[PDB]
């Protein structure tokens, strides 16, 4: 018995439509008053109030933010994510934003591997709005998997989603295209941001970024404008080629290389005028710091589906939030 969704289509003017996979059967509903309500016989699929404002493109640079929490690579593990957030009191008993005016930075990779991808997406979409309502903010950054899915690289999509692509009659990448609520939401997000003296991105920044004289604004804009480009077009343009692949911000794993040095790291820190760089992408056994904590790895292997951790940046300290709800100071 499989339940999945909803997959919401949002036209320019028209009313939105929701597709639900319920017991391997398709259910289609017309959204009224921006309220996405699940049909009868559709298990416990997520229901959410559609928002216009959270699809607005937001700045990629922030100052004077008192508290920030970072985590990454949920990879469809909703239960783990929810447990971690409740244990660390980021959300309340009902699973609603409880971080006040704080900012959350999810450095990408919600998609793939896991079996609760839509659960994670709709939850994050809701948090996005709830955070804004509280005067806080949710920074959902695009990871390499978000780029892969939207672009058509489906090698890591969980097999259970073949049901959806079959019933809704369209490939997985089109289940999150520009005509879908989630797709529109994702296409408004940044890929690299800076909060206070910290830089955040999925993989990491390599020296090539400096060679190309890139800026957060130019990069984030290109990412949004080309996430739907053909692989041919992306690899043809050497700038887009760098941004979207191997040595780029969403794929670079150099910070976890044996040959990478703190000296080289310093040149990168100095280039952005930051003291730390928070990255996901390369899975660790726990949230940890490298090079005297100049780099903080926040991919705590939530993808494994058993546990996860987060990073809390407040009062100039770097704190590790364990799955059991306890904390350990890194710096
Ligand atoms: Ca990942
Ligand atoms: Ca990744």
């Amino acid at each position: 018995t499989e339940f999945d969704g909803p997959y919401v289509i949002t036209p320019i003017s028209g009313q939105s439509t929701a597709y639900w996979i319920c017991d391997n059967r398709l259910k289609t509903t017309s959204i009224e008053k921006l309220q996405v309500n699940r049909p009868e016989h559709c298990g416990d699929l997520p229901e959410t109030k559609l928002s216009s404002e959270i699809k607005q493109i937001m700045p990629d640079t922030y100052l004077g933010i008192k508290k920030v929490v970072a985590l990454s690579d949920v990879h469809g593990q909703y239960d783990v994510l929810l447990t971690l957030l409740k244990k660390q009191k980021i959300i309340d008993s009902d699973g609603n934003w409880a971080f006040g005016e704080g900012h959350m930075v999810m450095t990408g990779d919600i998609f793939d591997r896991g079996h609760q991808v839509n659960e994670v997406l709709w939850f994050m979409y809701q948090l996005d709005q709830q955070a804004r309502d509280a005067g806080g903010m949710v920074h959902l950054l695009m990871g390499n998997h978000e780029q892969m899915v939207l672009g058509g690289d489906l090698r890591y999509v969980h097999q259970r989603y073949d049901i959806a692509t079959t019933l809704i009659n369209r490939p997985y990448n089109k289940l999150y295209g520009a005509d879908t609520e989630i797709g529109q939401w994702l296409r408004s997000k940044n890929t690299i941001i800076k909060i206070n003296d910290v830089l955040y991105m999925h993989g990491g920044i390599s020296s090539e970024w400096i060679s190309r004289e890139l800026t957060l604004d130019k990069a984030n804009a290109l990412y949004r404008a080309n996430v739907d480009a053909s692989k041919k077009s992306l690899k043809a343009d050497d700038l887009l080629n760098f941004l979207f692949f191997g040595n780029g911000p969403t794929w670079y794993r150099g910070y976890f290389s044996e040959t990478f040095t703190e000296a080289e790291l310093d040149t990168i820190l100095q280039h952005f005028n930051v003291n730390h760089i928070v990255v996901g992408h390369t899975s660790q056994e726990r949230v940890l710091g490298l090079f005297h904590n100049k780099v903080i790895a926040v991919d705590s292997s939530i993808k494994v589906g058993k546990s996860g951790e987060l990073l809390l940046l407040e009062n100039n300290r770097l704190i590790r939030g364990l799955y059991d709800g306890t904390r350990e100071t890194l710096q």
